[PDB]
């Protein structure tokens, strides 16, 4: 590289990492699309957010790929875990783990910021904000508003609930 | 026949029956759907959904007796026996009749085209592929789909979950 | 699932093996995308040729989980292994590679055709042909016609021959 | 025929061997369009330059018997004789093949517009001008222009001037 | 001024001196774009490069004027000092400068944007980072791509490159 400028090696490496969260997320969102798909649950409102952010995070890698690369630091790539579940229970069970995945995608982010601090690298703390910690509040919230739904529709009658959410709130 | 060319007799006759069976499956859908618009079950989400299957079934019919013509085997009808019963229950036990009914299609498809390849007949199991295997597979698993929804609808309060399906998951 | 017939368990976790090689493969020409788009290395239309691969390889993978969904299979999924390389050399390098990963693709599929024939499965089969047999064949002849188109530009000046490809024959 | 008037036999029979001559061109031009498609040739420009000339070929052919039907004679089909060569080397012993050729098409205009000359014809040598003769002039003048840029690009990378030619005047 | 708060001198003075640097990055980038406007240079693509980023230059240079009146600040302009060489050389050797010239620039908004971080002035870092800092890394990226495609093109017929480069990347 004949570009790279005020570009950390703790950064760059923070960054490489960071990826391989974001391909992480993704693949969890595919399982969880694909879950709610099953004709045993069946759930399309439910399958087509989660499809939807399995979109989302992948995109959310490439930007940070396309980052990396315009800063002169290098794309290393690492496996990716299977996500941690094959079957993901109800569509409360699923909100809850996707809301814990969001936290720990946006603790992630605001570590790396911090390095950036640190490091003095304000294009670095600046692209984070704009892409993806921003992105990240509005996500979360509009989870919490789902997981508060949800739970409100539990009552006695669990089956009427979330079908009704999936009708009336999703897709 | 002038046309005719590797064409069995085993398979002009599985052709034959095949047409009363989709003929028969489009009667009973008449019937599902008629029962449906009773004023003393009033689901019209219900009704419009078989009397739509009605149709294709007598379509699927039409298309097997087209082939036949166009291999230069002679369409031969039985007598259309009057669907098995009167009265269909609940939008649950109509769909687990529709199916049971739609699995004795796909079966009799699948024999059919077994048969094809026994007899080294690639158009006629590539015709049973295309017009109705792919279509049978799409519409057992919207069944599926919907008895789940159904089922999870149950509840304590039935006549709540069959209304509610009745109007926002069909027409 | 209600909705099961005539898919093997043999098939099932076949289809699941093959997603996790497209998912592979997809992940495999991410980071051929990425690397040609460093600013040493600097070859837009050979970045742009492989990002579309990998998101053709994510398409094909979700294809193959409706499909299993469709015929009442259950997605699993796996670790994805990281690429192979994390530099891929020359545009003529990486084209041998993709080639070397294509037909690695195609006779996964052939193996897949082959178990759906010995099944008796004529869904999976016409499935298989359909959405990724007549694709595979599409691509690798496209990547052999510019392995060809590489190869007699390399001469003395492999520099100037790389550019040119580039320049001349991608995006 | 009660339609034949000044048409001699001479020139019946040499209609129908020049109708000969062209189809033998259209199928040599057929063979050359499909051999620069090989995936280990892989010049589209070149496989698209004669896959043209194998219609406009057959095309004469085409004009050539509505001619003689037109002036009362009776078309009389030879059998064709497979291309000269399986395979055609380079674009540019594939382009001194076509003017061959189409230097041996002209011939065979000029000896039938001298026997149409010679029978007192001017319908037949007129026709001849109009539809071939002027057609044969432009294209060698284009196939001679070719071979000069072909031979122009040569130099000491053979491979490198056969692509440029193909990208950067063909199709 | 009325208006000014939270802006320190040491800011107002930086702010001043990074617009004589743009000032001089333009007058830079405008003896580059005569240069290759020169009839015995003739590299029109280059020209027209080098033209484009004296304008961009031009137009930083205004933007941070805009925003020393808008914090209530005031413009002190000093002598521009001409480009530090008078003719550029190749096309290699004007990128090379280019590359340097820019990683100077970036460089001083790095340091301004560390001094308004020293002095709390989220205003002033937040307006280098939008309006500066974020193309300064593009900018980099596309001369980095440039320089590469560049070095690659010199083989052993550095004209025939030059050409090659200024008629297919450029203008
Ligand atoms: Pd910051
Ligand atoms: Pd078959
Ligand atoms: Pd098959
Ligand atoms: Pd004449
Ligand atoms: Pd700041």
């Amino acid at each position: 590289s004949q570009i790279r400028q005020n570009y950390s090696t703790e950064v760059e490496a923070a960054v490489n990492r960071l990826v391989n969260l974001y391909l992480r997320a993704s693949y969890t969102y595919l399982s969880l699309g694909f879950y709610f798909d099953r004709d045993d649950v069946a759930l399309e409102g439910v399958a087509h957010f989660f499809r939807e952010l399995a979109e989302e995070k992948r995109e959310g890698a490439e930007r940070l790929l396309k980052m990396q690369n315009q800063r002169g630091g290098r794309a290393l790539f690492q496996d990716l875990q299977k996500p941690s579940q094959d079957e993901w229970g109800t569509t409360l069970d699923a909100m809850k783990a996707a809301i814990v995945l969001e936290k720990s995608l946006n603790q992630a982010l605001l570590d790396l910021h911090a390095l950036g601090s640190a490091q003095a690298d304000p294009h670095l703390c600046d692209f984070l904000e704009s892409h993806f910690l921003d992105e990240e509040v509005k996500l979360i919230k509009k989870m919490g508003d789902h997981l508060t739904n949800i739970q409100r529709l539990v009552g006695s009658q669990a089956g009427l609930g979330e079908y009704l959410f999936e009708r009336l709130t999703l897709k």
